[PDB]
């Protein structure tokens, strides 16, 4: 019946919270797709997801504006990826997954994979590499810096052969990614992990 | 001075225990690499890995017979990866991780990375690929069946990023990603994790009992 616990992991705090990402002081993680699609019409990114809910009423500016400077953004060569041109809808640019965005102070990261069959999806290898590759970049770049994240996946996402899968063990993969990932770093981030406020019913913190 | 301990792991008892892999009943896994070699001289396979100690010591049949064998053998098409023509030394066929040759009672699996100075290797995003897909793969195919593995990449393997990682942390490793493979069969294999006996040193089974609830 608590609302926050601070974990001691590899010699630094995690802190594991119960209350809303937007609100959070400092850089805060927004799950885009792998096209960083920015078309919020329920269906291709959901109203109710973190992703349509950031552009639909926190992004500063219009949707037209980010695309442009997303566009026109330099990525390292390890993070463009082959161009989809037969789509029907959205943007052609792949990106590997973990790739960041920023924008502001929102990290936006290419999170989950589209197709007009599994709309958003990932394997569950594929989301284990999107959090290490994820994690390494938070860690080598803000590192002693705050960030914050929702727990990922947890959303639509269907996540292939794990459809029923848990918040509490979607978390918990979150967090030994993360002790491996801050096994290579002496100053790795300070991470936040957010729980919606309403859903720390979901979740026993004394379970971690 | 622990050698020996049983988990429950969402509902499936794993052990972790001190042993000889090739002394275990039923399936032994050995970790190939991802062409398969079985070329065992020090430059592809080396005599001291498991690969070319299963090879050299315990392999029925000539490397031949079983270089044949698998070069017959249907996989799955997505099992099947591209062929490097380059490669100057070894086969040239790619498989993908966790891709499994069955031999009488030993598994052969494809595991580490070869790069062009013939180096084992894998990062860690590949690693845990690994062990999601072969968790995955055995768990279906030998459901109820005994299947005993070594701590995988323990060995000679490079784990890119992670030189240093140590044989307790690869072993939690595997105990978080079969935890995951098994919340998708209530009848997962029956999993052994042998610690070589001369090994059992680096690890204390104490740290491990977390890794069952996914910690
Ligand atoms: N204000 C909030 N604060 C904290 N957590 C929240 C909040 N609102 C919701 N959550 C919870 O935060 C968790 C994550 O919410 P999401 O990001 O939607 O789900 P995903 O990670 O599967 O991303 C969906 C993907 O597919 C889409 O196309 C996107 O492009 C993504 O790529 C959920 O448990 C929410 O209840
Ligand atoms: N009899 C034994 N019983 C149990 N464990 C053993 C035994 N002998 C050694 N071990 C331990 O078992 C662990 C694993 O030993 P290995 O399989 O060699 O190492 P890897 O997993 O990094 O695979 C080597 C890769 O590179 C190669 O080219 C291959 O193709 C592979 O792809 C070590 O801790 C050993 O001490």
């Amino acid at each position: 019946n608590l609302s926050e616990i601070n974990l001691d992991v590899e010699g630094s705090i995690v802190t594991v919270k119960a209350g809303d990402l937007f609100r959070q002081d400092g850089f805060k993680v927004i799950a885009f797709n792998e096209y960083f699609d920015t078309q919020v019409d329920d269906v291709i990114i959901s109203h109710n997801s973190l992703n349509g809910l950031y552009i639909d009423n926190y992004l500063a500016g219009s949707v037209s504006d980010l695309d442009h400077r997303i566009s026109n953004h330099q990525f390292e060569e390890d993070e463009l990826l082959e161009v989809n041109h037969k789509r029907k809808v959205g943007k052609t640019q792949k990106y590997s997954l973990g790739t960041i965005f920023v924008n502001n102070d929102y990290l936006l990261t290419a999170f989950s994979k589209f197709d007009d069959k599994n709309r958003a999806f990932l394997t569950m290898p594929d989301y284990l590499a999107f959090l290490i590759n994820f994690w390494d970049k938070v860690n080598r770049i803000y590192a002693q810096k705050s960030v914050s994240v929702p727990i990922f996946g947890s959303g639509i996402t269907r996540i292939k052969e794990h459809k029923n899968i848990s918040d509490e063990d979607l978390l918990k993969i979150m967090l030994w990614t993360f002790r491996i990932s801050e096994m290579r770093f002496k100053f790795p981030a300070k991470l936040t992990i957010v729980i919606h406020k309403d859903k720390i019913d979901k979740i026993n913190l004394l379970d971690i």
